[PDB]
């Protein structure tokens, strides 16, 4: 959709888009105008000479206060383009990465960043065409030969930055085999990155070579291997990029799920006759040695995007800021709604902001220091917070994956709260997750007392059918059966009777 900011962009856009179609002709006319005079002089060679020149000069007069004004307004819209509207995008990319409501789609405002340079670049052409006449006819007082240097200059300025902006990291870093585990990388791992020029210029195909580096205290610094270069080109939406397949990384030798790195892309640009400093970099990385630190740093990434939205700062947990439960929340539901087609309701989010918070009412202003969110263990548990919901995913993800696809899942809900469940009839059931299992487990539940066995880890989902058989032989020496009714109400086969062979 189009914000109405947008409205005013694209707006904006077409205004300078005009006044360039109005420089082209006003330009067009005085040259005219100005082959007369020199036709005039040369023939000559009275007065439709001392006065075609009086006239000559209040063209000159025009045309360049015309341009100082274009340019004026050149300043203002790339503003509204690059510090506004792709400062925008970059955050939305930010949180995209951490399973954020995506949409980050380059083409918007590769039109916008496009079609503003065409202009800039015909507005550059126009000021050369005026140092044409600086050159054909000229006079003391020549208002060309003493603000051309000058739009030339400032213009000039306009697109060095404007190109350097278009340069950006359309899909960050990541390997190609942990695709939800992006600005984490394993050293002896093969990732793909890529860049993009959002400067679409068909003359600029395959002239660029994009370099990528990495790193240039006391850190572990590293180095990419594999083919270290790639060449910008207009391949698949014939956009300018670069991809870089097959990278892998190593460490430059003779905490670290805390420690971030950020990689470098470069390449000069030549154009119209310029050179172009152009270079951009990818949302810092943690770079771990085992798939074991997996986790624990991808919660340093979710941590810092989550927060500040600064892409060069590795110094982030130099002192890690806070984070009222909101946000934390609403990123934790996040994480399901990527992978799955659900997240988490404020209901499974409480019995959790609660079992990390503990008592009370309200979790909102609530501060979550770093530490308390994974940097420290449960209450009585033998390990932390994240670590322990790592797997809950993972298991949701890889097992009870479109078993968790209609809810069915209670998933969080207090032992406690659990027993309001004490109403339905005896025999319908929960499905939670052990509380007390690191390696994720999912169990169920069921005076008619309440009970609930003993979880069941990923090993053992090596569940549809543990739903269909568990008899849990009884007192009187019967081998009772599986007791029916999700909590709803739903007898187990309209729910779990599909998926079974």
């Amino acid at each position: 959709v189009v914000t109405e900011k947008q409205q005013m962009l694209e707006q904006h856009l077409q205004d300078v888009r005009k006044r360039v179609q109005d420089l082209e002709q006003k330009m067009k006319v005085v040259e005219n105008l100005q082959d007369d005079f020199d036709f005039n002089y040369k023939t000559l060679k009275m007065q439709q000479l001392e006065q075609m020149l009086t006239a000559l000069d209040q063209m000159r007069r025009s045309i360049v206060s015309e341009l100082a004004g274009l340019l004026s307004a050149m300043e203002y819209v790339q503003k509204t383009l690059t510090d506004e509207e792709l400062a925008d995008w970059k955050r939305r990319q930010q949180i995209a990465c951490i399973g954020g409501p995506p949409n980050i789609c380059l083409d918007r405002l590769e039109n916008w960043i496009t079609s503003l340079a065409e202009s800039q670049l015909q507005t550059r052409q126009q000021i050369k065409k005026l140092e044409e006449l600086q050159q054909k006819v000229s006079y003391k007082g020549d208002p060309i030969v003493q603000h051309r240097p000058m739009l030339e200059e400032r213009i000039v300025e306009l697109f060095r930055n404007l190109m350097k902006s278009a340069f950006v990291v359309e899909r960050q870093p990541c390997m190609p085999m942990h695709p939800d585990r992006p600005l984490v990388i394993k050293t002896g791992v093969q990732f793909t990155t890529k860049v993009r020029l959002l400067v679409k210029f068909p003359e600029l195909n395959y002239q660029l070579k994009i370099k990528v580096c990495i790193d240039k205290r006391g850190s572990r610094k590293f180095n990419i291997l594999g083919t270290n270069t790639k060449v910008m080109n207009m391949e698949e939406n014939g956009s300018l990029s670069a991809e870089f397949k097959h990278l892998t990384l190593r460490e430059q030798r003779c905490i670290v799920t805390e420690e971030l790195h950020l990689i470098t892309f470069e390449t000069e640009v030549y154009h119209q006759g310029l050179k172009i400093d152009l270079e951009t970099h990818s949302l810092p990385v943690v770079v771990i040695s085992n798939i074991c630190q997996m986790p624990n740093a991808w919660a340093s990434i979710l941590w810092y995007n989550m927060l500040t939205n600064n892409p060069k700062n590795v110094n982030f947990f130099t002192k890690p800021p806070i984070g009222t439960w909101d946000q934390v929340a609403e990123v934790l539901s996040w994480q399901f709604s990527s992978t799955t087609k659900r997240g988490l309701s404020i209901e499974q989010l409480t019995t959790l902001a609660e079992k990390l918070l503990g008592p009370g009412v309200n979790y909102s202003g609530c501060q979550i220091t770093w530490a308390k969110f994974c940097k420290e263990n449960m209450a009585g548990k033998g390990f932390s917070f994240w670590v322990w919901l790592d797997n809950i995913i993972d298991l949701v993800k890889k097992y009870i994956l479109a078993l968790w696809n209609e809810g069915y899942i209670m998933g969080f809900i207090s032992k406690e709260r659990e027993r309001a469940i004490s109403t339905k009839p005896p025999g319908t059931f929960l499905l939670r997750f052990s509380e007390s299992s690191k390696e994720g487990g999912v169990t169920f539940t069921w005076k008619t007392q309440i009970q609930s066995v003993e979880p069941y880890t990923k090993q053992q989902l090596n569940f549809a059918e543990i739903i269909m058989g568990y008899k849990i032989m009884d007192a009187t020496n019967i081998l009772v059966s599986p007791l029916v009714y999700l909590y709803p109400d739903i007898p187990k086969e309209e729910a779990f009777g599909k998926y079974c062979r």
